[PDB]
């Protein structure tokens, strides 16, 4: 049902673009030169090229759970590599947010369950080591911000160590930067955590 | 330069959606209630909520290269559980596309270097076990779209076998879909594998 | 506490012995490795690949996991392979399923094994599904998943012949790989007719 | 094949061998297994866990790979650790580290290993990017690189120390971690005082 009517709103989004720009989808077909490696949450609040405001085209993105950056996890080391070594873009954007659900499951003390606990460990990592800090605040919104935006942190100084990344830092001037959307306000921040 | 320019964008359109709705955001800081689970290619070309034309709250999705299900992946894994267990989404929409790099990198004889190689391998035993039907193709490109199809169609057979997924096919009705986006014409269409 | 502490009593008692028998055997062990072979098997503790091939530390380069599976994105498995193959250039690659195996039992069960593990044996599930048929006609549950685990050793092998790695090392080098099954009931291993040659 | 077969025929021997000693070792073997050990270690050809310990097959349930590496969301690790600790009981873990690891001097280097060994030694590296002021004024290399192991295997057991599935095994059970490390020079493990206690 929503996914035909996801595939009539194709349909029409198409036709009008295609109205709009006659030659719009026959560049894009010709292929791609994004600037942005877009890392973030699965959520569906969270499309990265609508929130920005941008087109087709120019945002590279991976999405998982509690946009987590794992050292040995292959599937994104894989975007990160072709993002980097091939797409050559110039930024990696890093991007936590509010109300996040892997956050709030690591916020938990119950067994989420399957592959979950396992996937939010280094989030769960991060709760330990900053558990003073998230413990002393009594709202537990705010708590599950917090330990989001320490979650992009983390991710940040992952990043930093892979070395697809600093060889790009050192010979092009690849940038990082972690940031954070504020659904609320629908604004995206910088955390100040990055490249400079 | 282009990720200041980012956030600019995103001021810009919080602020006009922010006077179109005065509601828009205070509700999406709210929860989410997304229904289709998207999976798609890391490509810059596919931001999956704008060529569905959809809003930001309604579709939960994960992307990676060259959109590669993988049975014991667990990146990919847990948005699927997350999706599925948690946030009951009514349809899960696999998305292959043209000119997808991950699909060309599959079809050339080289090594495409550090983990890339060893993450398409599943779209390279796509190939050898088509190999008759793909070299049969004189033409490069549709040569690609055509192995991209085929990486749709066994992403959908992986899917099919997900217990998680089966669980919630036999008790909730969930649909999966395998659908192939045409950037040349900016249409989605199905590829007739799937739950029906 | 006990049985780990029992566990490097013993360790300095095989040491010593060790020791004694070849004074030389730890000091040459120390410079650096050799293995001819590189064994992909499972955790299995009834399975320890150099005391059943009986041979002497140093020789067998080894992966282990549950059921042994090998999937083709994991990055563990992969990283193993690597380093075996293409530099300690290992001539031998074997993979060993085994008898009595409880990935193979779990695969053939339909209750959710709860945790990571139905996502780990997913492509053993894999396996049970495409063969079905051939799986419930068997009317001995031991030699079901016997027969489960003989069929998830065959398709390892496919996965590792289609490994760039091991098939650049085939075509120049002459890597070999060799499927086998390990039955615990006799001790004894045999080839199941799958690999390289 | 001449050194594979030969693996073959070592292993009729052993069991031959084997079976002789005990008539009754492998219909046993054959019935189930209640290892007490779960062992993690290095896939390096000179640490076979079963041997250095002394021990008989079906005694230590084991995970092995690139430089025992113990990675949170590594779900070939986790596959091994939930069945050993939730299905088998095991009482103690030991994550083994060792001297001359090829990983660890992997990880000391600043060159591309190639493939996808930078990625799994990528938390070996920033083990090593933490602590460089300490193993950079380490005059001697294979204690750099025995040093950059251990510290490793420090690392490794602050992550299993929150695993889940430990942590409660931990807190009902009283499941023990040991950090421990193989000197393969003198062929003797030690302690590194890291663990559940
Ligand atoms: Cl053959
Ligand atoms: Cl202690
Ligand atoms: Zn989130
Ligand atoms: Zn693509
Ligand atoms: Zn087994
Ligand atoms: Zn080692």
């Amino acid at each position: 049902n929503t996914f035909h009517y996801a595939l009539s709103s194709n349909n029409a989004w198409a036709g009008y673009k295609a109205h709009q720009n006659p030659h719009f989808f026959p560049k894009l077909a010709g292929g791609q030169a994004p600037e942005i490696l877009w890392i973030g949450c699965s959520d569906s609040r969270c499309p990265e090229t609508t929130i920005l405001g941008m087109q087709p085209g120019d945002v590279f993105v991976h999405r998982n759970i509690a946009n987590i950056v794992s050292p040995t996890d292959i599937n994104t080391t894989a975007v990160i590599e072709y993002a980097v070594a091939h797409l050559k873009v110039k930024h990696i954007v890093l991007c936590g947010h509010s109300a996040c659900g892997g956050a709030a499951g690591a916020l938990s003390d119950g067994r989420i369950g399957g592959v979950l606990d396992t996937w939010l460990l280094p989030l769960k990592t991060v709760r330990y080591n900053h558990a003073e800090e998230l413990d002393a605040i009594t709202d537990e919104k705010e708590r599950v911000i917090r330990i989001a935006q320490l979650n992009v942190e983390a991710g940040i100084k992952v990043l930093m160590n892979n070395p697809t990344i600093r060889e790009a830092i050192a010979e092009r001037g690849l940038e990082v930067h972690g940031v954070f959307f504020d659904i609320g306000c629908g604004r995206i921040k910088e955390l100040g955590c990055g490249t400079a």
